[PDB]
């Protein structure tokens, strides 16, 4: 059979739940959550890391002449100089009446602690939502593992179960971002081939190992200027040191819902929020007909004491009259109450207790024993501590902290003046009446 | 000097445009768009193939028992059956009166054709579009190739030019989409881990040579029925030929605006359609001072005949008179009309002619010879030929197929009324005072 139900999305909070069946004793379902795992696409654009200035041996014609050349090396620089004035250890390299010039040129590269420093730039898109979900029937306990779609069933047992899609769509991750050391950043990067000097990603590169580079960093270069050979370079501080000086705090503490960030799916877990309609099938050989099953008569609740608490404090008790032998199953149709334990065993006249949590201090609901009903009141109250992170409202609240007593004085409260005005006029019309007598 | 101009989104139209600077003479710039190339971003989702089912040894145990057992193979069947007739050409395998028991399994896998004739669905989104630019300034040829965002300006020369964004979005690929031998088609795939039978998609694997995978296409074992040993399989068709057999026709033959779509990329090329605006920074020393341009004299204009044709086939001829020898420029400020070449050479009392072309009947506009503009019209006529693939309507219509006589004849048309209403209304209240006088 087929059974339609909505959970919230949430780990750690199973919802119990039943099935109505012509001849067959409601059966007791429970679904938990185990966790969430939102996986989207992304693509990889290009990585970034600190560099390093190439500075080769310059070019000395001497007495002569020569002409600059262009380098295929990313962010090349090249500039030829005159009048040059040659002197190393050994002395002037070579001798001419300052006729001599000298061509200058650099360029850069990553360097070799970029192998594991890179910072990968990553453009992401259509967030996906894979759920494991935890079933328990006729205490059997059977799992799956499916994407929040509702078209794609998963496989369990061979078993078709479907769920969502979410009531709404979240994601914390951003159309940007960038992954660093284990470390997801949201930034909007600069878009491959566009390169600004002092800011994040100025060396970009299709992969970490890419002959071919591109980049530009205002390189220029100095005119020698000193007695021996030198090339004074002149050049913009790496901007990869300086997005990580100020790079702002890390997603993780950031992400709503404190969703849990793993990077090498580069995918969020563990993060609730939303709810989720979910078809479940069971077999019908799971279902046992109301033949076998035990026969209740004349049950009673009790709520010996209940406290409005956070987590599951509250108790009750029920009193019942039977005539076989074996286990039953108990619910709560009330959604502003839970229970804690589904079934128990069942005696010709014993009573036995429950535990539960409500979201309301009104603790009136319907329970049901085995197949049979039953309506059970009380009143909660507020616990003295008052911070807690166990599991809290396992059903959110639904206007129901309104008190008997102030449903009570709010009716004696409102008066009734449409009847009072109502009967003046109608006294007053008589009266008119009467005095147009005359 | 930096010059904003917008460009139509295709191949083989150059543009024409001046730039003006005081004292420097008007510099000719011709913007082709040499090709197109949208790239989006697109992830791998599975692959599928014509598969092969697989037929093992089944099992027999001989005047006994035996029970089945699942297996990690994809789409894998498993079932018993009693009182089995095992013969051979051997004979009856095992001697029992009719005790024996079979077990029988099935599996799938991927063909070794399958290796060459893979089919993968692709996700894909954010289309990017390349465009490559070549600009002619000052009879100098210069390139460039960048993304058609607005904030990457590429590299040539170490030149920073931008274009776009377009005016509009144009992407010919959806969402879904399956490549196959080549050939790509639209449509949308069923997810993966989602097995319907008899459909695309039935086999879905992460990878052409993945070990692990999932399938379902409905394989029920027979029970044995004749002398020998023998295993009845029964399942539906291959979802790969079906999908073959009535694909539909390939994308090639419905892209908008013809475009040349490519596999190895999966991207489109040479496909035209929007508007671009773009950006283009000039050096100063490429322009040149008015006191060195030569300088030219009392021109005139003459259109020898025009045609409204489709294709390049207007023609018209300048008259001037000069005191310096050299070259100028020619242009015409006037977007219905496109010249054919910029400049030319410059005689004291030269005449030359020049080809061009026009989107209107009505051949009228300003062109610039040199520095000097002059008002030039006349009337054009439709073409015998009506039928040609060339490049045409370089400028788009703008309403102005209305000729000068048909603007004559409305104005002789619309009658002035209003004038004639305020004169009778005017001599209506000059003849009612009078008589108001008596
Ligand atoms: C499940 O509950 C039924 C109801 O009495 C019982 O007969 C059965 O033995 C239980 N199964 C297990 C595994 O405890
Ligand atoms: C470009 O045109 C100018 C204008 O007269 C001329 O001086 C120059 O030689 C031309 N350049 C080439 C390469 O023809």
């Amino acid at each position: 059979f087929e059974h339609a139900t909505t959970v919230p999305n949430v780990p750690g909070i199973p919802y119990k739940a039943l099935v109505e069946r012509a001849g067959y004793a409601p059966l007791n379902l429970e679904i938990t959550v185990v966790s969430s795992e939102l996986t989207p696409s992304t693509n990889k654009e290009y990585v970034t890391c600190k560099f390093h200035t190439v500075v080769p041996s310059p070019q000395v014609k001497c007495c002569g002449s020569l002409e600059c050349k262009a380098s295929s090396k990313a962010d090349y620089t090249c500039r030829v100089f005159g009048g040059v004035y040659p002197f190393m250890w050994g002395g002037a390299q070579c001798f001419c009446d300052s006729e001599n010039t000298q061509l200058s040129e650099a360029y850069v590269e990553f360097a070799p602690d970029c192998t594991i420093d890179h910072a990968v730039a990553l453009k992401v898109h259509t967030a996906a939502l894979k759920v494991g979900l935890r079933i328990v029937y006729g205490n059997t306990t059977a799992r799956l593992d499916t994407f929040v779609n509702g078209v794609t069933p998963g496989s369990s047992r061979d078993l078709k179960v479907i769920a969502g899609p979410i009531s709404a769509a979240f994601s914390p991750f951003d159309h940007k971002v960038v992954i660093r050391k284990g470390l997801v950043y949201n930034y909007d990067f600069p878009e491959y081939g566009a390169m600004n000097p002092g800011a994040f990603g100025d060396i970009q590169a299709s992969s970490l190992d890419a002959t071919d580079i591109v980049a530009r960093t205002d390189i220029r270069l100095l005119k020698p200027s000193v007695k021996n050979i030198h090339v004074p370079y002149t050049q913009a501080v790496s901007g990869y040191e300086m997005w990580k000086n100020n790079s702002g705090r890390p997603l993780q503490e950031t992400a709503p819902f404190g969703c849990k960030i793993e990077v090498e799916p580069l995918r969020a877990t563990n993060c609730a929020y939303g709810h989720i309609p979910i078809s479940i099938d069971i077999p019908d050989a799971a279902f046992v007909r109301s033949s076998e099953s035990p026969t209740i008569l004349e049950v009673s609740c009790t709520v010996a004491d209940c406290i409005y608490s956070a987590d599951f404090g509250g108790s009750l008790t029920l009193q019942y009259k039977a005539n076989r032998e074996g286990h039953c199953p108990v619910h709560s149709h009330s959604t502003t109450a839970v229970l804690k334990e589904a079934t128990t065993h069942v005696t010709a006249t014993g009573s036995i207790t429950l535990h539960f949590s409500t979201s309301s201090p009104q603790a009136n609901f319907i329970v049901s024993l085995c197949g049979k009903k039953t309506t059970c009141n009380a009143e909660c109250k507020p616990p003295a501590d008052h911070i807690i992170g166990e599991p809290h409202k396992v059903d959110q609240e639904f206007q129901a902290a309104v008190s008997k007593t102030s449903w009570n004085w709010l009716l004696a409260l409102f008066g009734g003046a449409s009847s009072l005005i109502v009967v003046g006029l109608i006294v007053l019309v008589c009266s008119s009446m009467l005095i147009n007598t005359r």
